[PDB]
């Protein structure tokens, strides 16, 4: 689909086998979820936003479907104030910024 | 212009007779300028992501050109790590997300 702008591009994702709300971050190099329970190992990293440094789970390979488009990669889950895909999973679903 | 995400989509910008390299942020509600001393009236703002909140000032009506695309908007001014051109004037150029 083409997305504009007016409004937050917020899109329904399947993650763990559960829908969640989320919004497409161009602006975001990585993929962060709010507080959440996902299966498989992970380790801890630190992440910077606007604010400053947060401490974040940070899962590798992990399925996320994207509006019916599949992607696997790394999901970052941690006190973030909006669930965003990132573009580490953005450039698997093909999306591009048109103007 | 059709650009790919495998980067961080930065592109040049004019500001305030300024030539800048800025974030074109789908996640971002407004525009965030790296601080720079502007002319004219402005009002304090508080703008929250990854890490907290951040303290800026908001100036009304500044024209920023975009890759060669004019645009007038509100654009805040602080202590941001990245130039972010957020969906106010993202939406004026006629950008897109696409996939
Ligand atoms: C509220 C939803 C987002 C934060 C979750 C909002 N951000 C825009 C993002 O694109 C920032 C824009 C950004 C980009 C680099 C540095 C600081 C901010 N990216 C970001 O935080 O990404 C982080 C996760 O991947 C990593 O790669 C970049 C930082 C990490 S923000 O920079 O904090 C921002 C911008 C304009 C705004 C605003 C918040 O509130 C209203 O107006």
């Amino acid at each position: 689909p083409q997305i504009t702008l007016w409004k937050r591009p917020l899109v329904t994702i399947k993650i763990g086998g559960q829908l969640k709300e989320a919004l497409l971050d161009t602006g975001a190099d990585d993929t962060v979820l709010e507080e959440m329970n996902l299966p498989g190992r992970w380790k801890p990293k630190m992440i910077g936003g606007i604010g400053g440094f947060i401490k974040v789970r940070q899962y590798d390979q992990i399925l996320i479907e994207i509006c019916g488009h599949k992607a696997i990669g790394t999901v970052l889950v941690g006190p973030t104030p909006v669930n965003i895909i990132g573009r580490n999973l953005l450039t698997q679903i093909g999306c591009t910024l048109n103007f």
